[PDB]
């Protein structure tokens, strides 16, 4: 019956077909309209338009043009400076500002009308911290890419007071991808542990130079940050023995999800990535994952709330819209399941603090789950405890090794404390040491 | 409403976010924007219609590094207030690559003045060479 | 295939035998730290 006009702002695609976030946004408008299970008597529509991601005034024109057209939610640009322009638009009128990109949040930025489905580095950097107790490191060498890198990892940089570490934070060179002078210093620093913190496009670009710098041995134990680690062509590195542990949010362990991803890659046969990049061809980026997961969260909101409609409000005359004060409370209370699994926002500030993760790592066959993380529970990691296989303690080489023992001093005197105990420590002495001293060398569980 | 009124020298807010709006206003129309507090560059913005007279933290964070060299410290315990302040010190955080400094970065608590648990932890940690990084209204309250 | 199986460190040393080692695409391996000391009889250090 109603159209519930969406739209927003996306990347300008100067001569290419369309940017990968914008394909997901139209694919999200499509998919709900076919499957009528979501949305009774409505359809959806979109007014997409491009900016240069650095011109906030271009964003602030192109936002209020859609507001003067009248929207139901601006889905926002994908850049820090262009966010806060359109952020302050949606604070002013009451329309929601569903985001798909981590921006710097100003500490005193008293806003209400926004969410951002990209998982917060308040939580995410605790997870990277959660590994370095698990991998039992001491000597992390965090590598950020630009000045907004060192603000993301602030819960990691505030480690060494506790969980004791030794941080040696160094920086990728600006204005190029020539990490050869950077990596050469890391080799002579013997820095065998490093938390590369960049996009997946950089994460191919450093490894492909870290492969030529001889940095890809069985010693080095990389950890990435980017949530498209499962998009690297990891194939050349795979036999070498490098432990590039990481994360993903995109749950490929669902049939319904992975059906869409291959339904996706048939649609985005358009715009193939060039081959020498070090990147794959058919892959959901986690931005286009969150963009497609976003419009569901708004679609389940308008399922939960009928009678919501479109007025046309104008930035020239600052006026609160009508419905957002109701409707923003609908969005912030949502529990949709999607490509990123358990979307659940925060009834405080409109972020995403509760979310599930897979920890994927490079074993010799490829990328492979080695457990699951969430804000509770720490690292639930299916280690599949070694020392089992079809055995216990070789079961016949170590039957009980029953030893014929006489008590004689100082050889076997007697081991007493009080309150009769048992085991091999019923006796003590020179030979009782020579029981365990012959046992410490070879290895046999013995019995008196 | 100053631009349509007709001006020549917009002198801008004193904040991060509201600067970058009015800067991109000043890029399009052509009028010079002139800043007074340090804001966070995004390093990939093609805007060149702006100046900023706040002393840049490119060189301040380097000047602090020389002054910690002078005192020949080892155990600096860098303390900031807002997450912008860590960016304002980058030449100091990258220093343990170069030198034998050993930082322990620790944060003034949010939504408050109460720097007791900082100084509670700071005394027992036996650190004595602490750098603060906070506004001077804030800064006097720590020494109280 | 030594490169894809991580044996191109600063630890290894591959003396080749062939007399065409100079004419080999040594550009990706160069920075790493293998020392592929080989041979040549071709005398490219002479102008004529
Ligand atoms: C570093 O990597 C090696 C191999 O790349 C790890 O060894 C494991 O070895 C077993 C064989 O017994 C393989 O089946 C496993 O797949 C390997 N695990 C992984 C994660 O690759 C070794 O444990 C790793 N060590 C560190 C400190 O990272
Ligand atoms: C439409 O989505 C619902 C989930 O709400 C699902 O149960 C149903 O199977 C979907 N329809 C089709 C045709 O896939
Ligand atoms: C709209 O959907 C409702 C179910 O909520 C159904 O009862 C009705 O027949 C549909 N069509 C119209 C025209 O209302
Ligand atoms: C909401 O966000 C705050 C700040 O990050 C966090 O501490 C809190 O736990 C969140 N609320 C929930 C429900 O976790
Ligand atoms: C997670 O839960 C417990 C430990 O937290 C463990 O027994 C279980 O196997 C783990 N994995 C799954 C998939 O539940």
């Amino acid at each position: 019956t109603h159209v519930l006009r969406f739209g927003g702002i996306f990347e300008y695609v100067e001569s290419g077909p369309m940017g990968a976030e914008e394909l997901a946004f139209r694919f999200a408008v499509n998919t709900i309209n076919r499957n009528r299970t979501l949305l009774p008597n409505t359809t959806l529509t979109y007014d997409t338009q491009k900016i240069n991601l650095y011109d906030s005034f271009e964003a602030s024109k192109k936002a209020c043009d859609q507001l003067s057209l009248g929207v139901a939610a601006i889905f926002g640009p994908s850049h820090s400076s262009s966010a806060n322009a359109v952020q302050s638009i949606c604070n002013a009128l009451g329309v929601p500002h569903i985001q798909t990109r981590w921006k710097h949040q100003v500490s005193d930025n008293k806003d209400s009308f926004y969410v951002s489905l990209y998982p917060d580095f308040s939580s995410l950097s605790r997870a990277i911290l959660d590994l370095v107790q698990f991998f039992k490191w001491k000597t992390v060498t965090v590598v950020y890419d630009d000045s907004t890198g060192l603000i993301r990892l602030q819960e990691l940089i505030k480690a060494p007071s506790r969980y004791n570490l030794r941080l040696k934070i160094r920086q990728l060179p600006a204005d190029t991808k020539d990490a050869k002078p950077l990596l050469k210093e890391m080799k002579r620093g013997k820095e065998f542990h490093v938390i590369f913190d960049c996009s997946h496009e950089m994460a191919a670009g450093i490894l492909k130079q870290a492969l030529a710098m001889g940095m890809m041995t069985e010693y080095y134990h990389y950890i990435f940050t980017t949530l498209d680690l499962f998009a690297l062509d990891v194939e050349p590195y795979r036999y070498s023995g490098v432990n590039m542990t990481g994360f993903r949010i995109l749950n490929t362990e669902n049939t319904q999800v992975s059906s869409i991803i291959e339904k996706w890659s048939m649609e985005r046969l358009q715009a193939p990535p060039k081959p020498d990049s070090g990147l794959l061809d058919g892959f959901m980026t986690t931005d286009a994952a969150l963009m497609y997961d976003a419009v569901h969260v708004v679609s389940v909101a308008v399922q939960q709330f009928p009678q919501m409609t479109v007025s046309s409000l104008q930035c020239n005359r600052h006026k609160p819209w009508r419905f957002g004060t109701r409707f923003m409370s609908l969005i912030k209370e949502a529990h949709w399941e999607g490509l990123t699994g358990r979307i659940t926002f925060n009834k405080t500030n409109g972020l995403r603090t509760d979310f599930d993760l897979d920890v994927i790592s490079l074993k010799e066959e490829g990328l492979e789950k080695i457990g699951t993380w969430d804000p509770a529970s720490g690292l639930n990691m299916t280690e599949s405890q070694k020392g089992k296989p079809a055995n216990i303690t070789d079961s016949l080489s170590n039957r009980s090794l029953i030893v014929t023992t006489i008590l004689e001093e100082p050889y076997v005197l007697f081991k007493k404390s009080d309150k009769p105990l048992y085991g091999n420590d019923r006796f003590e002495g020179y030979c009782i040491d020579l029981l365990r001293e012959l046992s410490t060398i070879l290895g046999f569980t013995y019995e008196i």
